């Protein structure tokens, strides 16, 4: 059911029961914010996807261009992030998705949002809103005032989104317990997991360089995904079973030479993970139907980019 397809490899719902309630309305809503990202990689993508599961499910759904977040976040100056905020906006919409797309800063800097912001500002420890950017911060040897704004700046937008539900990976979590806490309408929280890096030595993150982008070329993508962590039997932190598992469709073939075994048909990710964790399928040929699979479903994204 809806509920059951929303939930699909998600990381966490906050509040399965306050899901249900709000998928007993009509006119419900989900929004999601990215700070603006020079390449849109498959973290993005698993997002989009997830924001699509509830599009289907018959939310209405808004993407927040985080331009004063990213702004805040020291990703540069606000015009410049505009910039790649347009080109964030036109893969998503070649990702499938047709949503409303908002700069934050279009609401973010009116007199009575920021006289919100102050408000929570008072009711938010610094200690709580530190802990709240640990995975979110730009590394700095010398954090900013504007750290601290930003998880604020964030509640309060979730505040004036009006969204019943907020969509994000699981680094979101302390913001949106934030949001939960300091706001009269508590949103539901749809946190998806947080994929490892190709070389498996953390998250998967843009300024790790550690991902694949859903424009990267076929040959780019071959060559990512060979020289990617994947050690044999190992599941954990194995970001090409994760690839399997969350990009994937099954049933899956797996093309080998009869020699290593031939074809492998397998209905379901728990097959593979199966197979894969009793030795059965060697990293190799894991690597080659991914990378195949894989440079299939980014194929019509890369082609529309253009
Ligand atoms: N914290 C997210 C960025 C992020 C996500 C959401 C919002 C937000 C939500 C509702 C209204 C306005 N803005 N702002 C920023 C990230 O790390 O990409």
């Amino acid at each position: 059911d809806e509920f059951e397809m929303i939930k699909r490899n998600t990381s966490e719902i906050i509040s399965e029961e306050e899901l249900r309630e709000v998928l007993k309305k009509d006119e419900k809503s989900a929004g999601i914010g990215f700070e603006p990202s020079g390449k849109i990689h498959l973290g993005h993508y698993l997002q989009i996807k997830k924001m699509i599961d509830l599009q289907n499910a018959g939310f209405d759904i808004i993407i927040y261009l985080a331009d004063l977040a990213a702004y805040l976040n020291q990703k540069g100056e606000l015009d410049e992030i505009r910039k790649i905020g347009d080109y964030n906006k036109k893969v998503f919409e070649a990702m499938g998705l047709k949503a409303k797309y908002v700069y934050g800063s279009e609401f973010q800097l009116d007199k009575d949002y920021t006289l919100n912001v102050y408000r929570l500002a008072l009711k938010t420890t610094l200690k709580r809103a530190r802990r709240s950017m640990e995975l979110i911060a730009r590394e700095d040897e010398n954090p900013k005032v504007a750290e601290v704004i930003y998880p604020i700046m964030e509640v309060n937008g979730w505040h004036y989104s009006g969204v019943d539900v907020a969509v994000g990976g699981m680094e979101q979590r302390k913001i949106h317990m934030l949001a939960r806490e300091l706001l009269p309408k508590k949103v539901v929280c749809i946190h998806n997991p947080v994929l490892t890096g190709l070389d498996g030595e953390g998250k998967m993150s843009s300024s790790k360089g550690n991902f694949i982008a859903v424009d990267d070329s076929p040959e780019e993508i071959r060559a990512k995904i060979k020289k990617a962590y994947c050690p044999a039997g190992v599941v954990e932190g194995n970001p090409i079973m994760e690839i399997a598992k969350y990009f994937l469709e099954y049933p899956l073939t797996i093309k080998r030479p009869e020699k290593f075994g031939g074809d492998l048909t397998v209905n379901s990710y728990e097959e593979l993970e199966s197979l894969f964790k009793n030795k059965e399928l060697h990293p190799m040929d894991l690597k080659n139907a991914v990378a195949e699979e894989l440079i299939k479903i980014l194929e019509p994204i890369r082609k529309r980019l253009l």
